[PDB]
């Protein structure tokens, strides 16, 4: 039709996809809406959930409680710091927010200059060649030749009375008028997790409650390392917990009801915020896919490896595809190399394998490859060898903070190859340390050549080419302390 | 003789391979001595140079220069920090020393309980088999089997009036009864570079004094960057000069006359100290080496793959060795291997090459692998490729920090496999971002695998599998802002 192709959602699978498509000649449109917040409102520029209300802001907050621990440590290393030192939260959240402004302003500069055809519009299919634009000013228009959906997805509310009225999801958090105060984290993934992290570390009181485990789909034995970390701080956590109900009190406060689910304790208790960080639903009902054919997976596009939906002129890409990791730089390059199949006469697909991560928690742990649950499931206990120790970071001596959870993990292939598996790391700079070890695992890493690294002294990275101690010797991790 | 093995030395090298040997059931007796500084008198105990005066009191006053920026960025936060700070450099020094002090005694113990027979004295060879240790008791004890030489180096001073007098070396600044005050750094190798980085960094003001050029050895675009990175933090750099004469003047301030080398441009100004960082030689003399009959390739000792001597029953491992990589896990491992090829049964040898490494400037700078030009030496430029990039740390924003220096750089087969020779990282964590690409550079790393590892948002280490502008090319590595 009107265009070669049009993607719908300018976030982060939109956006490069976009830039990617026009770069191979390609005439190209792309659609993105922001739909406010229920209650409260809220509402953001162009560039998607990690720019305005996900990566970007949470690495910030993230920074500024880490640069508080900073001042605190500073004095230990001889500098006449003060103890009594508070952040301003209007002052951060406008900071903040003035970056994202400018990266908005940015962001909608270089599409122009790129000749990406944005559209502040709100797009559902008529027809799988034929799609519904929805702008501001309840104008619409019409027509393309392939499609691209990178719509993502947008936080989750309990069904449960009070939830949409009273709490608040990330989406709010990170642009608050009213001072978090004391808080509630319902959701014990990594977003609830970060969260409880920061909120503390900036002199907040929050509470993690966890409906059955932390941290679902990651290492279980560090998912606890990371919990119990969080509790060292001060942060509690109520285990086996649902809520049940928050009200507005005639007193600003916010009660909370809850309930324990293995027991079936009604318990109740007052905060001053409540966030839901509960998961993330793919916003598949906007789009009208019926209309186009388009088969639907619960909330989720299930795609084939080269991202095509079951209609073979339509493809989806970055959070509403079904069951790949739900990362920034995943949708990044799963869209570029889209846009470069489809005009750039590239057979490259996506490699959805070994993708690192980073839980931004207060100690970070970052991890990249199998669980060591998974590896044994997997090839059986007896082929799975596991190397790990206890660190002490230097730069924690002076100071004297706790090395109580900083702990080092590999899981590997007992014999042969002894090919590298998976990598754990929880301690300071989790990403910065995992990232070149997701590329040695993507290299073919053993433990061998893992272990005949030379270490850079003093690091805590260099503490991965130190591993000798395996679980299966039951010899202590904890090495000549 | 008396003993199985006899190590001289007691530092990284020496106290891994003596640790090694006894658990693999030899008879070891491991020698160490720490001769005083001319002047000052400092002296240390057990352990050896990176304990006691090398990369742990180094990194340690650099984590002490960080913690002072993070003070002052943390004010752009929102927190309520007061600008006007100041270490107190008794109370550092103190802290510092408090630290190497627990070490050493830890150490002690761990030799003790390892069975390791520790002598403090200094050795000495009669003979081949034959070494005459000279106890403070001024007693000598003599014999054994076979013989590890790790006795490593000291700091040089340079043949000029004044040198040993009133200049001090790395030796003695760690440890520094008087405030450094204003200071002239004679050295623009790593040990100069990192020390003028962390005294300006605590309130004091260095000039670093360069003969030629800034880290010979290293690549030339880096080490040029992080040179213009200090001097944007306020560090002057007195180029091709040579030092010709320190006095101390009835004043208590050193007057220093100095040389430029391709002008003849005799000059002065005047210091509270004055650092030589001109080298380390190595302590060859005092071992008596002809009685032993070793060949010596001034100030330090050849070696073969296996760390043998010219004569089969002597080996030589760590700072002594001629012309290999001097740095602590380097000595750490070799020497280990050693022990466990002389008593283990193992046939592995030292891995000399891509050995990664960090320089602590205030800005650190990680590398491993080639430098830019070895690489185009060695294969000629037509068949390199170098893909390079000014990058923007998430942290560096909201301070409004200087992103001039944050720069990338992978040198590349161009060709092919496209096989990673080299990457280099000026930047934040340097030594953190850059180990885990040494382990990939150790498992084949090609560009293909690099490119296509997904990234870990946000971190400054996910700027190496953004690469993607080549030096050909001749694009601006600075990409989209
Ligand atoms: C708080 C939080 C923290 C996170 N932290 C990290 C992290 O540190 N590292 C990391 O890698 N990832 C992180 N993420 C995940 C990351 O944000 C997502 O993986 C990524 O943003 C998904 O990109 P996308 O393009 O698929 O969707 P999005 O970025 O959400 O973009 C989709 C856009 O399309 C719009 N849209 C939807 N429907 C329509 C329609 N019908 N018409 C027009 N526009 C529409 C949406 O409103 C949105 O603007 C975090 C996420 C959250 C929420
Ligand atoms: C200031 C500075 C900063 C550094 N920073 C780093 C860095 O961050 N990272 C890194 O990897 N490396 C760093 N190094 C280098 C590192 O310290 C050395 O590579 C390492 O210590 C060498 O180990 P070694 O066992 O060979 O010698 P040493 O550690 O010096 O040990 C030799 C010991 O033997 C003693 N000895 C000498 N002769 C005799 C004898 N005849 N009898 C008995 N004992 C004797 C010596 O006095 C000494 O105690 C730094 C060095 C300096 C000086
Ligand atoms: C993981 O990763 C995948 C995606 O994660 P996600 O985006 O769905 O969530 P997520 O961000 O990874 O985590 C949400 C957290 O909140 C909890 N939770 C979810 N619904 C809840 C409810 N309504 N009431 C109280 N707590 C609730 C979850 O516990 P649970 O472990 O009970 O789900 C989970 O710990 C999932 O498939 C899962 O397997
Ligand atoms: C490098 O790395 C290897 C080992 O380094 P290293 O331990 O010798 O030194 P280093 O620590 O790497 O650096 C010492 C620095 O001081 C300079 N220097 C050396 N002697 C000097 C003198 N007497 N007067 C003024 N400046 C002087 C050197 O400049 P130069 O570049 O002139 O040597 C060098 O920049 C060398 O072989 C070299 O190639």
């Amino acid at each position: 039709y009107d265009y070669d192709l049009i993607v719908i959602g300018g976030g982060s699978a939109g956006l490069a996809c976009a830039k990617e498509a026009v770069l191979n000649g390609a005439r190209v449109a792309c659609l993105d809406f922001v739909k406010p917040t229920p209650t409260l409102g809220t509402k953001w520029g162009v560039g998607g959930t990690c720019v305005n209300v996900g990566c970007i802001p949470k690495k910030l907050m993230h920074q500024a409680s880490l640069l508080g621990e900073a001042v605190h440590e500073a004095a230990a290393y001889g500098w006449n710091v003060d103890d009594k030192i508070k952040p301003d939260w209007h002052k951060l959240v406008q900071s903040v927010q003035n970056h994202i402004k400018s990266v908005n302003w940015v962001t909608r500069v270089d599409l122009r200059d790129k000749k990406v055809e944005y559209i502040n519009g709100l797009g559902s299919f008529v027809d799988s060649h034929t799609l519904l634009a929805k702008l501001k000013s309840g104008e619409r228009t019409i027509t393309a030749q392939t499609f691209v959906i990178a719509v993502g997805g947008r936080p989750r509310y309990p069904d449960i009375p009070g939830a949409v009225e009273y709490g608040i999801t990330s989406d709010d958090l990170f642009s608050l008028d009213r001072e978090p105060g004391k808080t509630l984290v319902v959701g014990a993934g990594y977003i609830g997790l970060e969260c409880a992290g920061f909120l503390k570390g900036l002199g907040y009181e929050p509470t993690v409650m966890v409906r059955s485990i932390v941290l679902r789909g990651f290492d279980q034995q560090m998912a606890e390392l990371v919990a119990a970390s969080m509790e060292e701080r001060g942060i509690p956590f109520l285990r086996k917990t649902v809520p049940l109900s928050v009200e507005k009190q005639d007193d600003g406060k916010l009660l909370v009801k809850y309930k324990n689910v293995e027991t079936g304790e009604e318990s109740e208790d007052v905060y001053d915020t409540v966030l839901w960080a509960i998961g993330r639903k793919g916003l598949v009902d906007d789009l009208n896919l019926p209309n186009a054919g388009v088969t639907v997976q619960k909330d989720k596009i299930p795609v084939d490896s080269q991202e095509a939906t079951n209609v073979a002129n339509i493809y989806a890409v970055g959070d509403i595809i079904y069951g790949k990791p739900e990362l920034t730089p995943v949708a990044v390059l799963a869209g570029r190399l889209l846009a470069r199949r489809l005009y750039g006469g590239s057979t490259q697909r996506m490699d959805y394998k070994d993708v690192a991560t980073t839980v931004f928690t207060p100690l970070e742990y970052a991890c990249v490859g199998l669980s060591e649950e998974d590896a044994v499931k997997q090839f059986g206990a007896d082929e799975i060898e596991v190397f790990h120790g206890y660190y002490k970071p230097t730069e924690f001596f002076i100071p004297q903070k706790s090395v109580r959870y900083c702990y080092l993990k590999a899981v590997a292939e007992r014999h042969g190859d002894q090919r590298v598996y998976g990598l754990h790391y929880i301690g300071p700079v989790a990403g910065e340390v995992i990232q070149g070890f997701a590329a040695a695992l993507k290299s073919g890493l053993t433990i061998n050549t893992l272990i005949n690294t030379v270490g850079i002294h003093p690091t805590t990275a260099e503490e991965f080419t130190r591993l000798a101690i395996t679980k299966r010797s039951g010899l202590d991790p904890t090495p000549a302390s």
